[PDB]
């Protein structure tokens, strides 16, 4: 007496279908992952419950989890990322998946809850995206834990949380920290969203970059994506930040570095990306110049108080979905994108393909490590292997015709490392 | 007769949403409306238009009908009308005759509606790319001694404007608005900076990075579409025919080689130059497996589209305006809009901001046209540097840009009027 | 009378060396050589030139006088020249009067020993900034009958041949070298995007990265004064008097205000307007600590070095052309060359590849009005369309660079010649 | 009947002092140790030799250790390296130095020598750049190596090989790795080679940038730094690596990656930075283009076969100190700067003042560390704590008048770290 999959409409699955074929071609660890383990099955027996934004990217995740021998049941981790033809290309292959575009916060509940029973039992294992997941079991279903194998996490938020459970002692099964692979944070994080920010922004407001004064809150993996990508189309970015590392890398790379109590007079559109609460606040909103442009990039929406709109604008005029323009008692305009919601995956596509095949192989290894190699992972957080880094940019390159340099004897045992790698140190970093 | 025809007049709302949104980016514009509502120098004028039918167009079109002139209107691409925006111009009382996704035939049908008015047949013309001069000259050369003047937007245009012009068969005086410093510079450069991209992107969702970019041409729009590509982490090839241009893009780091080369390479095609003959067959045949081709020049001629109906093995339509192909050799080929120009067809073109730039430099020309007709005899004009500085200055508080002003000293020192113009008539910026 | 006057013959087998790596670099000038050193169009004329005389004008001045040409040269800035290569210049017998450092004294007397060659007086000047121009125009004015043209090298001189021109007082026909294409797009641009770096780091080993960096002036000077510092991680902040360069800088993603504001931010600032009165005593008062601050335009007019001269408590010589002022503030301000151009009072100037842009425009120049005065009336005037593009198109196999033929069909939709002209007269690149 | 010290010309001392006034204006993490401890002397009773590229910057780290109490002796790292006015200042201080630009081999070994004795005894402390001194001792005087407390190191060779030494188990000191401290590694390697490089080609041969195609083998920090500077001047760069994770990155970047194998044909001004042997060869030298220019930024001239060179061209011609022009037998030139030692330090000044006070605050950290607090120092080979990795960041913010922002109370609670830092978990690559 439980529902088998809920989307927005199935019918869109031979579209999502054609934007898979298109996605595969671009994902080539993904399909490297397929060719070398669709025989061999590593993942049979497990019960996968995924928590991820349910994008064409993931479509292609899930369908290479299920050719491993995984079942899988899947949630989207926004109410507003979930692509509704890559929803319904899964539902249609079979896949129990619940998500859809525009879900309200107690359906996004429910549909991380229709996730947890499969036919031969509760979950097993846990693949998340910023920990609700995760959370979800530990807080509410505590008595399923002793039957999960492991955890794989894939944002800076989530992994943040999981290093906080740990500490405090509340984290009861092993978790890979996919976030920090090398192949994740540097690749992701910085050359997704220096091509997503951009793509959110223009699809919802179709406003000029160039001339623009940006403002982007951190300077983390994010934040050096999105100010690179402003700067790019001919904005000014000035950057905010509380780390003096992450302020000096911005000061040298001919950013000003201020704080959003004087930036705030300044932007003509506001990015934040930091992953903290209370960034964009009232007192920020009554100074900002005529129709400045606000979104988040971050995990969760907690860095915008987009509550202070509700509650002080004159007006709210919706422009269109996920477009909000309030008129504030100042006699000015602010325009909100996805309600302060991540804003690449909630008004645009998120991240490309390519660099999804990055962050994606990285979690299929980790789910094939946790299931498959328990022994090696005790309750904790936990790295792939530098070797297992290595492989997954190995395996995009051939698609970019890279031509790598393979050491000679003579240079290998000059250097002291093998011929195959690791070639860098564990503290190395990129 | 129809008071216009477009896609769905429901959309209205939501058009004039877009539009109060792009006035506040279009400054220029709205300092044309300031200044001239109330005198209104367009008084008269019934102004047949024929340039794409998008946000910034409609905030054109009301510009023109508070300076007082009748206006009629088509696009100028069968892919490039916003059908929210037309929506918003037909409920606004405007007759506009104009949807994405025409045929060819339903394009000319269109541009022939804008002909004829309550008192009589137009009497301007504001064009970009020439159809609606070429139509008129061709099919209605009666209509010809009944119009004062032409504005043409667009590089594709002015060459026909000069191409008329040199063999003896242009019979109405036109202004080049395409070479205005404050258009080719800025709209052709930054616009394409930003609206390729949004076209590639929405069509196909593509990553940039890492990939190989072949750009054919290195003219005002080839700089933009090269610098965007780079910005994001292609490599960008350039191709050219012109050993200046050349010698720019190589200077300025990119490789520069001919098509029969690039074509082994690309990932992405982008075609710039405004001729025909760019990707043939020859090329296809020997692209990346999954290479996207498409066109951001006036017409549909760069690309040999035709070629890969005829000979490609399996055609899938991935959504409108992307179709993917399958060769005899087993790889594919992405083609966006049928060739036709990707931005506008693929996504929303320039941003309101630069295309105040251009509208406003139009503006001007229809005023100058309509208002000074002895000033421009049969010919093709320039407007002079003194309002094309004044269309850059009129952006400039938008941006809280503070500009410096001459002391007398210095005025006297340069030999410079201090209100400017501030270069001499062969300055290229 | 002197064969030449240097610092240091004993320079010139070390100056020969670095003509001998130049001429590989210039492939421009050395086409000139391989195509007229038989013809020698330049038979007869006695060319006084007055020129930074750095290792590229050494071989500018070996290319002309291969061409037939006699020539007697001097320097146009009392810190450019680079005593190795007028050594060189000096050993090959060509008389060449300047050295690095002269008096202002020293200079006008260098000058005017070009002037007398044994066979009679100058015939033909080429000039950089006008000096030798406004010389013979004020001082020997009976020479001016007997020179059949003049070529003009910089910004700054060609607005002074227009404002001669304009005023009646021009008495020898000149061509605007400064406006080809391949010099103010390239020479101008690129150049100073190498060579201004140069000199504030050979002078002073500051780190750019972190600074903010004021330029003043976003012309094409202006223009790559500001990329290389951005591409360093300066913030750069523009000031400018023209509202189209403004928007253009705005566009790019740099701040634009005015002087008065900027003085307060700037720790690096470059001038870069050929206008006086830029930085001011007002301007130094507000600096932060050790700004650094230099010109970069051809005369020494554009900073207040008097005003640092006359109130400064404290005031250091570092090294030549390094001086550092403490003010009665308590606060520091080091000044480059004296306030005069940086790049070759404190480097090397523009590295030879594109000074052989530059410079095979000048001694097309030179062969046009030596031997073809007819075509040139006196005024000021360009060289033909065909020239420029031959230049850019002799530097392209040196870069390995493939250029596109167009097809017969292609050239035909286009109504364009097949080998060029590609532009139209008032194309901007 | 020893010397007290050996410099080419202690005349130079007045023009070294005033470029040593000017770089302590651009060095305020070496200022700021000066002001906080040259009081209290934390340094008393060290003797500490250095081998460090003596120049300006290194004159104002040595006058720090001086201030907080040290005896110092000092030689260079590189036979072309020093800056003969800085060392004229040093010496003319009575700080006994042994360098000059332009040493042979033999000298280079007799200058470190000069390093190891005091008046009071032999060294008790090392700073090294490279591992030269280290080697020494560990080699030659290994009865010395009791009485020494510790070693810093510098850069990414040096710290190569005291892992090795540690893991062949031949390390007898406790070492700090200098390198790896995030203010070094991140902004030296990178930033500082990003204006250093072209400084040292520039001074050289005055080439033009803009047009060429150059070739930057390896991209690690320094091929990072070196591939934006020149592609930054309009040259088209193309990338060598072995490690597919950096060569991705390249590729993601714009850059092409291939072998030098295929790109010895194409470049005309190649620049090694592998820290390898073997990276360009006679078989490369005799396809390049007539009159490329090949230099190294790699600390030891390992990476280029410049005694293939001297074996195989028909003449070399000495252009100037340190650039020589070869013509070889097929008739084409190579011009070649240094020698193949560091290029930037050997034709030019190295890197700018500023971020030398990052990487030489770092350095005076770790002489307090290892001289005063040698308990928590076993032998091996440390990193600096992040708390004062960041506290380096933090001095220099000043300067370049950026603004930080301070987490609130609420923040710092939602965040689960302190208002004062550190900011990051130990494994963040920044
Ligand atoms: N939307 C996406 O596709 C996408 C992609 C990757 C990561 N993420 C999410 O983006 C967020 C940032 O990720 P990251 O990897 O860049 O993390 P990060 O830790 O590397 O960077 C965040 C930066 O924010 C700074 N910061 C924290 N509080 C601040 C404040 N109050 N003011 C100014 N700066 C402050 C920190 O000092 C840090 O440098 C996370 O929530 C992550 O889960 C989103
Ligand atoms: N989509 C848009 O929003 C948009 C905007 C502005 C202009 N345009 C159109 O874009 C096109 C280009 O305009 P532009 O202003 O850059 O013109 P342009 O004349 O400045 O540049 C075109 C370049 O193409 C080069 N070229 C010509 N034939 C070539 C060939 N066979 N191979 C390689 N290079 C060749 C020319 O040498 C020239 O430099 C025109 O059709 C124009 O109308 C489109
Ligand atoms: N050092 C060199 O190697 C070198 C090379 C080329 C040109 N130059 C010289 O550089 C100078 C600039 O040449 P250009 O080609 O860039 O000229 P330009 O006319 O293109 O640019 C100068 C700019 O300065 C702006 N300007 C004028 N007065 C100003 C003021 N008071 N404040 C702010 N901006 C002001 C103008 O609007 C103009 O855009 C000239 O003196 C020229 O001769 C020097
Ligand atoms: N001259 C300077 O001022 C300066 C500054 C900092 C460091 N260094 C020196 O520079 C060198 C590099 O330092 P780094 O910090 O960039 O080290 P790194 O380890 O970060 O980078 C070196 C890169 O070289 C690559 N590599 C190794 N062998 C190769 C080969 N055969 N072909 C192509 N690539 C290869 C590696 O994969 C690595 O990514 C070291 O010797 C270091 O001591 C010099
Ligand atoms: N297209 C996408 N599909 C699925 N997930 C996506 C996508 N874009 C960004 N992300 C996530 C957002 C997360 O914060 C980050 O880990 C990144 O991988
Ligand atoms: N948004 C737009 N509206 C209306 N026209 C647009 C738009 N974007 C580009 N163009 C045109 C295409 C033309 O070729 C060019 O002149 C440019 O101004
Ligand atoms: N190296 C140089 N030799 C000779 N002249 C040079 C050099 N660099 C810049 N210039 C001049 C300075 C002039 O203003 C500009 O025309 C430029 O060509
Ligand atoms: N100016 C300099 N002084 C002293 N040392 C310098 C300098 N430039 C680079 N280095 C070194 C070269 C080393 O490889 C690197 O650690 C860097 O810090
Ligand atoms: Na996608
Ligand atoms: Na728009
Ligand atoms: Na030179
Ligand atoms: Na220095």
């Amino acid at each position: 007496d439980k529902l088998p999959y809920k989307v927005a409409d199935i019918g869109l699955a031979a579209w999502g279908r054609k934007a898979l074929d298109i996605a595969e071609n671009e994902m080539p660890g993904l399909m490297r992952m397929r060719e070398m383990y669709s025989a061999s099955k590593p993942l049979k027996g497990a019960r996968i419950a995924g928590c991820l934004h349910m994008t064409v990217e993931t479509a292609v995740l899930i369908e290479t989890l299920v050719a491993l021998g995984a079942e899988v049941r899947w949630s989207s981790c926004n109410i507003f990322s979930t692509q509704d033809h890559a929803a319904a290309a899964i539902a249609k292959a079979g896949i129990p998946v619940f998500a859809w575009k525009g879900e309200t916060d107690e359906e996004y509940l429910w549909c991380i809850e229709q996730t947890l029973h499969f036919k031969d039992g509760p979950l097993n294992m846990i693949l998340d995206d910023g920990g609700d997941l995760t959370n979800l079991i530990h807080t509410k279903y505590p008595q399923l834990l002793s039957g999960i194998r492991g955890i794989s996490e894939e944002t800076t938020t989530g992994v943040h949380n999981l290093y906080k459970m740990m500490s405090n002692g509340i984290l009861k099964v092993p978790a890979i920290n996919v976030n920090d692979s090398v192949t994740k944070s540097k690749f992701d994080n910085l050359y997704g969203c220096r091509e997503s920010l951009i793509d959110g922004i223009k699809r919802a407001t179709d406003v000029m970059i160039a001339g623009k004064v940006a403002v982007v809150a951190g300077y983390g993996d994010v934040g050096k994506g999105c100010a690179q990508a402003l700067r790019g189309f001919g904005a000014r970015v000035i950057i905010t930040e509380i780390d003096p590392i992450n302020a000096l890398q911005a000061a040298m790379e001919g950013y000003e570095v201020t704080t959003m109590d004087e930036a705030c007079k300044e932007g003509n559109i506001f990015v934040t990306t930091t992953g903290c609460v209370d960034i964009i606040l009232g007192r920020h909103f009554e100074q900002m110049k005529d129709d400045a442009i606000v979104c988040n990039i971050g995990h969760f929406d907690v860095e915008i108080d987009v509550k202070w709109l509700n509650e002080n604008a004159v007006e709210k005029v919706n422009i269109k979905p996920q477009v909000d323009r309030y008129w504030l008692k100042n006699g000015r305009r602010i325009i909100l994108l996805a309600e302060g919601r991540l804003v690449n995956l909630g008004c645009a596509m998120g991240h490309p393909s390519f660099v999804m095949s990055n962050s994606f192989t990285n979690q299929v290894m980790a789910q094939i490590e946790l299931w498959t190699h328990p022994d090696k992972y005790p309750v904790g957080v936990h790295f792939l292997p530098k070797k297992l880094d290595e492989a997954v940019a190995e395996a995009h390159l051939g698609k970019l015709n890279v031509k790598l340099t393979k050491l000679t004897e003579k240079q290998a045992q000059y250097l002291g490392m093998p011929i195959n790698g690791p070639f860098k140190p564990d503290h190395y970093r990129y």
